[PDB]
Order: C-alpha cells, then structure tokens, then sequence
C-alpha cells in the first residue's frame, strides 16, 4: 500500500498516493470532479477523478460499478483507458471513496474545429480512427450512444481517443431544444421508434464526418420534430418496409402524416467533396438501421485506402455485462466495486 497525503480540492479533501503531485482542478465538470496531476511513476500528465457520493443509492452504487467495469475493460489506442484506480480505505468496512486515473486530455474535436472545415486528408485520418475504436467497442457488444465532437479527444499529431463511458444516462431536459446533445442521435433512438442496437453509433459517425467536411452541423434542429424534418429532407421519408419495423404505433402514425419526399443527391449537398467521401456518407446515413454499413465494413471502404491495415485493427476480449440485469442491494454493489478496485493490474 502506498503512502497517501491529503489536500483541499474542489470543495473537499482529496487523499491520494504520493506518486501524484501538483494537483490542480481542470475541466468544466462534464466527466466528474477532476484534477490534473503529474504522475512521477510513469512521467505522464494525468487526470484524477474523485467520485461524488458513489454509494448513496442503489442507482448510484450500480452506476459506480458500471463505470469501473467499463474503464477496466477498454484497452485500445483509440479509446480512453484506465491508468490506475485507488481508495485510501484499508478495508471494505471503511471503503467510501473511489478515485480513477486516466491520461490528461487537453483538446477535443469541438473546441478545436468549431465553425471550420478541414482538408480531406485530415478528415480521412480522424474518421478512420473513430471507426477503428468503434470496431473494438462494438466487438465487445458495447453501444456508445453519445458520439459527438466534444467526446473525441485529439492531440497535436491528430491522434484521437473516444471518451464517455459509464456516466449517467442523458435526461429528457438535456435533450430539449437547440442542443448539441441531440444533433448527432440516430432518429430511431431520438424518437423511441424501436429497440435500438449498435447501428445507432454509425449514424453519429456520419453526422460527425459531414461536419468535418463542411464546417457546419448537419442536422441542427431546434427541437425533436424540427430535427426529424431536417433528416427526412436529406435521406427521404420511410418506405413501407421500415414503417413495419417501427413498433411504436403512435410514432408510426405520426410519420405517415408527413408528405413523402425522395432522398436527395448527396453530391449536390456536399459540393466539392471527394467522391469517395460522398459514397461513404450515403452508406452511413441510411434511415433503416438494418441497412447501414458497419464499422468493420467501413474500415475497408476505399476512402481509407492510405490508412487501412486489417492486421492492425484489433477486436476486444469478451465483456460480461450480465450484471446489468441483476438486482442487488447497495452494500452488494459496493462489495463488487471494492473487489474490482483491489484486483486492478496497471498496464505494461
Ligand atoms: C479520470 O478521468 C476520467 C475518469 C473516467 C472517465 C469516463 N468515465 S469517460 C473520464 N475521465
Ligand atoms: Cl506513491
Ligand atoms: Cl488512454
Ligand atoms: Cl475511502
Ligand atoms: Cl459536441
Ligand atoms: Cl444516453
Ligand atoms: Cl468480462
Ligand atoms: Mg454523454
């Protein structure tokens, strides 16, 4: 057990191993209560997150366990990973606080590229890395559900990592109005058309790629209905085959009140773009999720010819999430979390 020291940060007392020095608050709080630090064991600048009231309710205790399980599993160059996890507690009986350590991420795609169009070679490399990480995530049967520019960390060498695992589900209010937390969502999850699956993430990648190419949000709706109208103008109204699959009778009835529209010509929407980029966007932005291209298929598309290497696009170890359908008491979720803290093995 390392020696811990204490100091006052973010309105509370933090207690951390000596290896972590020069702690200072960072960020806007989107991922939790976080400080930057220097890790003397590894030489990295790191982010240290102190969980707020991790075991105050059944919902919060299970969410803490979920975040730790997801972060311990992710081991890929284009996905956030766990450098360390610790508690000052010496036993389960005194366990109360959890701290997580990751690489410090300076900039995201949003704060870097807002209102700006990038060159085609840059778009190729950035979207390639998103898809490489997504192939890994989906191979573990994990659905991200919230891919958007603020969840993509990028460094000076245009290297990219996917963020946002195991945090609270987004609320109805967070999704209301003229807000970026809805602009990248697939229509079937935005409107609860049907039981969704991992194909929702490919819709989000299409929205991101379009925005890197034009410098503009693809579907900046002022509310759910305005956004649906923008989507259907581009990709066309649903045909009878997809209407069948909308298991919400009320949603199905609203869609049929709208006048029918054909799919638009994407070469006239994305004027001047690489024809291979136009072709890939047409295969991502398909209304029927059954027919969208997958991450593994998209890596082999000719748009990525200068980066694609099928021997360097790895998949994940199996991920057991049977706990997600399990009902337990607060102290049982807390005991499971403690076991996962003390069993952590740091990366090589
Ligand atoms: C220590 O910094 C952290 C910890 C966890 C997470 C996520 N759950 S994505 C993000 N930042
Ligand atoms: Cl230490
Ligand atoms: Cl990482
Ligand atoms: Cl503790
Ligand atoms: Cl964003
Ligand atoms: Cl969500
Ligand atoms: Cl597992
Ligand atoms: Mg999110």
């Amino acid at each position: 057990r390392p020696t811990f020291y204490r100091q006052e940060l973010n309105k509370t007392i933090w207690e951390v191993p000596e290896r972590y020095q020069n702690l200072s608050p960072v960020g806007s709080g989107a991922y939790g209560s976080v400080c930057a630090a220097f890790d003397t064991k590894t030489g990295h600048r790191v982010a240290v997150k102190k969980l707020s009231r991790p075991f105050q309710s059944i919902i919060h205790a299970k969410r803490t366990y979920r975040e730790l399980r997801l972060l311990k599993h992710m081991k890929h160059e284009n996905v956030i990973g766990l450098l360390d996890v610790f508690t000052p507690a010496r036993s389960l009986e005194e366990f109360n606080d959890v701290y997580l350590v990751t690489h410090l991420m300076g900039a995201d795609l949003n704060n870097i590229v807002k209102c700006q169009k990038l060159t085609d070679d840059h778009v190729q490399f950035l979207i390639y890395q998103i898809l490489r990480g997504l192939k890994y995530i989906h191979s573990a049967d994990i659905i991200h559900r919230d891919l958007k520019p603020s969840n993509l960390a990028v460094n000076e060498d245009c290297e990219l990592k996917i963020l946002d695992f195991g945090l609270a589900r987004h609320t109805d209010d967070e999704m209301t109005g003229y807000v970026a937390t809805r602009w990248y969502r697939a229509p079937e999850i935005m409107l609860n058309w049907m039981h969704y699956n991992q194909t929702v993430d490919i819709w989000s990648v299409g929205c991101i790629m379009a925005e890197l190419l034009t410098g503009r949000t693809l579907f900046p709706g002022t509310d759910h209905i305005d956004q649906l109208k923008l989507i259907l103008r581009l990709v066309g109204t649903p045909g009878a085959e997809l209407l069948k699959k909308i298991s919400s009778e009320s949603a199905r009835n609203y869609i049929q009140s709208l006048a029918q529209m054909p799919k638009m010509n994407f070469a006239n929407v994305f004027i001047g773009a690489n024809p291979l980029a136009v072709d890939l966007l047409e295969k991502m932005l398909v209304l029927d999720s059954d027919k969208r291209i997958t991450a593994a298929q998209a890596l082999a598309h000719a748009y990525f010819a200068q980066y694609h290497d099928p021997d360097d696009e790895p998949v994940a170890d199996p991920y057991d999430q049977s706990f997600e359908s399990r009902d337990l008491l607060i102290d049982e979720w807390k005991s499971l979390t403690y076991d996962e803290v003390i069993s952590f093995v740091p990366p090589p």
